[PDB]
C-alpha cells in the first residue's frame, strides 16, 4: 500500500552503510526510480549522533540483538554480535574508526578488477579528510568526513605511545597510507564531523532525501526476493512486522534488485529466497533456484580479548571515564559544554581510537591490532563493559580509573557461517562466528601472543609509572594454557563480519557473486555490502564497504567499468 502499481528500476534491500551510498548515486539522475526498504526506524536518535553514546546502542532497540549459536570452542557460550538496526545500518552504531587495511589485503583477493591499484581511487574519491591534505592517498571533495579524534587523554595516550616505543614499535603516521608498512603505533582517524558521528545516513542519504525518484521506506522488513523461473522480479515485505500484511514491490523492465542487508542478513534473505546450498534449503522446504554452496559460508569476523589495569591512586581521575562521569555517575556538565560548544572532549570519543598493528611472528602483514582505551574495563568482554558503562549512569558509584588494551586478530584464519534455523523469515538466523577454529590455531596464537605483548607494554617504564597491577586476566593467569582458557571465556567481536556472499573469478565454484557483484545464475540480482568481501582487510571494515558501494554505483551507471 506504499508501492501501489509502481515499478522500480532498483530495489535496495536494507538501508544500511552501502545502501546509503547506492541510493545517493543511483538516484542522482532522475530516470531511475529507487526504492529503499529498511527494517529499522529512521535515523534520529541523539545516541546515534554523540560518539560516546555508542555505549547505549549495544543491546538496544537500534540493534538486532543477534546471538550466535552455542560455541563449543568458546567454553560453550553464545556470542553477542552487534548489528545496527536503522537507516544507515552499522555505520550509525559503530566505533567510527577509519581503516582501509593494507594494499596486500586487496591484492590477496585474487579477483580480476579488484586489485589494490583498482580500489585506491574509490577510497579517495569518497573521502574528505580534515587532517591530511589531498594526495594519492587522501581526498578533499568526497562525501565522507574523516578527522583525527578531537579528544586526547594528555597523560594516558602519551604514556601508551611511549610504551609502544619502549618495547620496540615504530610510529605509523597514517595507517591508510599504502606507501609504508601497515604496522606501527599511532592514532586512528575517525568517521566524524567535528565530533558528531558522520555515518552514511548523514553523509549520503540525508542530503538527497528530497529527490522525487527516491522512496525510502523504514519499518519495512523484507521476507524474500521474488525470483520467477531465473530472474528476480521484486521483494516481499511488511510495514508492521511478523504480524502484518505481506506487501510486494514490483520491478520495472530492466530493474535490478540489490541486496544491502549486510553480511548477516543478505545471505539469510538469499536462502529464504531459494539462493543457497540445496541440502540446507530442502530441510525447510524452499525451492532451489540457484544452488551455490558459498551462500552463508566464509563468514570472517575479527575476534578480540583484552587486558585491563587500574592507575595508581596518585593518578585517580585522569581516565576517560572521569571525563564523562562524575564520582556519582552523572554526566559532567563540563563534558557536555565542551561537546556542544566546541565539538571537543570525552563525548567525541568511542574510546578505542589509538592503537597499533603488530606482527606477532613475522607474518607478511600484521596479524594483531591493538586498541588502547584510557578507561578501565570491568568485564573481560569489552562489549559488555560498554553496555555496563551505559547502565552505570547516575547509579551513585565512581567508575574506577584505569586502562584497557583490546587485542584483535585482525586478519584471522578462522571462518564461520550464516544459516536458517526456522522457516519464519522473521526468526533470528543460525549464526556461528567460528572464532578459534582454524586448523593451525593461528588465531588463538595471535591472541595469546597479544596478551604477552600487552603485558610487556604494561610493564614498560612509561606505563608502569601509571599502573598498579592488572585486573584482567590478572595475576592468576600465568601459563599459556591459562591464557588460552581466559581467551576462550572472554573472546568477543570487534564487530566486522564480511565474506558470506563472496566474489570471485569465473570458475570459482566457491564464490557467490562475480567481479561485477551479480549473483551467479540469477537475473537482475546483485549484492553490494560487506558480504562480497573475499578476504577481510586488516582493520575495521566500514570504509571498504563504502568503497565497494561507490564502485558498484559507478559501474551500474556506466561511469566506470571493471576488468
Ligand atoms: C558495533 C559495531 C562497531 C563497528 N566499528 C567499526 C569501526 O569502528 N569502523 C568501521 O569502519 N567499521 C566498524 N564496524 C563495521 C561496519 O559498521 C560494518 O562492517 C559496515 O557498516 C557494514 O555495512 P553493510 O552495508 O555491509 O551492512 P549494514 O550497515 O549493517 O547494513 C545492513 C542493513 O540491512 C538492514 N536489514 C537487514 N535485514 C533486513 C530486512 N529483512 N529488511 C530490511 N532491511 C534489512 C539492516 O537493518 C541494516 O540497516 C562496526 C560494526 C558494528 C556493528
Ligand atoms: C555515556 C554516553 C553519554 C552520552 C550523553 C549525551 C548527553 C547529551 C546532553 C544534551
Ligand atoms: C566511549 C566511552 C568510553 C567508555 C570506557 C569504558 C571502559 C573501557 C572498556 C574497554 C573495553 C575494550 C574496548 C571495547 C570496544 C567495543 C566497541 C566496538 O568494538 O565497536
Amino acid at each position: 500500500s506504499s508501492p501501489v502499481a509502481q515499478k522500480y528500476d532498483y530495489i535496495l534491500v536494507g538501508g544500511g552503510t552501502a545502501a546509503c551510498v547506492l541510493a545517493n548515486r543511483l538516484s542522482a539522475d532522475g530516470s531511475k526510480r529507487v526504492l529503499v526498504l529498511e527494517a529499522g526506524p529512521d535515523n534520529t536518535s541523539r545516541d546515534v549522533k554523540i560518539p560516546a553514546a555508542i555505549t547505549r546502542l549495544f543491546r538496544s532497540p537500534l540493534d538486532w540483538n543477534l546471538f550466535s549459536e552455542l560455541q563449543e570452542q568458546l567454553a560453550e557460550r553464545q556470542i553477542y554480535m552487534a548489528r545496527g538496526r536503522l537507516l544507515g545500518g552499522s555505520s550509525a552504531t559503530n566505533a567510527t574508526l577509519y581503516h582501509r587495511g593494507a594494499a596486500g589485503d586487496y591484492d590477496a583477493w585474487g579477483v580480476e578488477g579488484w586489485s589494490s591499484e583498482d580500489v585506491l581511487s574509490w577510497f579517495v574519491q569518497a573521502e574528505t579528510n580534515a587532517d591530511f591534505g589531498p594526495g594519492a592517498y587522501h581526498g578533499s571533495g568526497g562525501p565522507m568526513r574523516v578527522e583525527n579524534p578531537r579528544y586526547t587523554n594528555k597523560q594516558l595516550h602519551t604514556a601508551f605511545f611511549k610504551a609502544a616505543e619502549e618495547v620496540g614499535l615504530t610510529p605509523n603516521s597514517d595507517f591508510n597510507d599504502w606507501s609504508h608498512d601497515h604496522a606501527g603505533y599511532g592514532t586512528f582517524q575517525v568517521m566524524q564531523d567535528k565530533g558528531t558521528r558522520a555515518d552514511m545516513y548523514r553523509q549520503y542519504l540525508k542530503p538527497v532525501l528530497g529527490r522525487r525518484n527516491l522512496q525510502v521506506l523504514t519499518g519495512a522488513a523484507v521476507t524474500k526476493v521474488n525470483i520467477d523461473q531465473a530472474q528476480a522480479l521484486g521483494v516481499e515485505f511488511s510495514t508492521d512486522g511478523p504480524t502484518g500484511e505481506r506487501l510486494s514491490a514490483e520491478l520495472a523492465p530492466g530493474g535490478e534488485v540489490i541486496m544491502c542487508a549486510g553480511a548477516v542478513h543478505t545471505p539469510f534473505l538469499l536462502k529464504h529466497s531459494g539462493v543457497g546450498p540445496s541440502a540446507e534449503l530442502k530441510e525447510f522446504g524452499i525451492p532451489v533456484v540457484s544452488n551455490l554452496a558459498g551462500v552463508g559460508q566464509n563468514l570472517q569476523d575479527q575476534p578480540a580479548c583484552l587486558t585491563a589495569a587500574p592507575v595508581k591512586e596518585k593518578y585517580d581521575g585522569i581516565a576517560i571515564s572521569d571525563h564523562i562521569y562524575n564520582e556519582k555517575g552523572q554526566i559532567r556538565k563540563r563534558a557536555i559544554a565542551s561537546y556542544l560548544l566546541g565539538g571537543r572532549g570525552g563525548l567525541t570519543s568511542t574510546g578505542c581510537d589509538r592503537g597499533a598493528f603488530v606482527r606477532t611472528a613475522g607474518q607478511a602483514l600484521p596479524d594483531l591490532q591493538v586498541r588502547f582505551v584510557p578507561g578501565m574495563a570491568l568485564d573481560p568482554d569489552g562489549v559488555s563493559t560498554y553496555v555496563r558503562f551505559a547502565k552505570f549512569q547516575s547509579q551513585g558509584l565512581k567508575w574506577p580509573s584505569g586502562i584497557t588494551m583490546q587485542l584483535i586478530a585482525c586478519r584471522p584464519q578462522s571462518t564461520g557461517s550464516v544459516g536458517l534455523k526456522s522457516a519464519d523469515p522473521f526468526a533470528p538466523p543460525k549464526l556461528s562466528p567460528g572464532y578459534l577454529t582454524d586448523k593451525d590455531g593461528a588465531d588463538l596464537a595471535t591472541l595469546r601472543k597479544g596478551i604477552h605483548w600487552a603485558r610487556d607494554v604494561a610493564r614498560s617504564s612509561a606505563l608502569s609509572e601509571y599502573l598498579d597491577g592488572e585486573l584482567f586476566p590478572g595475576s592468576g593467569v600465568v601459563s599459556d594454557d591459562q591464557i588460552d582458557e581466559y581467551i576462550r571465556r572472554s573472546i568477543h567481536s570487534s564487530n566486522a563480519i564480511t565474506g558470506t556472499c563472496k566474489m570471485g573469478n569465473a570458475g570459482d565454484s566457491s564464490s557467490v557473486v562475480d567481479n561485477q557483484l551479480r549473483v551467479h545464475g540469477v537475473e537482475g540480482l546483485r549484492v553490494v555490502d560487506a558480504s562480497v568481501v573475499p578476504k577481510i582487510p586488516g582493520g575495521q571494515t566500514g570504509a571498504p564497504v563504502v568503497m565497494i558501494a561507490e564502485r558498484a554505483a559507478a559501474l551500474l551507471t556506466g561511469k566506470a567499468t571493471i576488468g
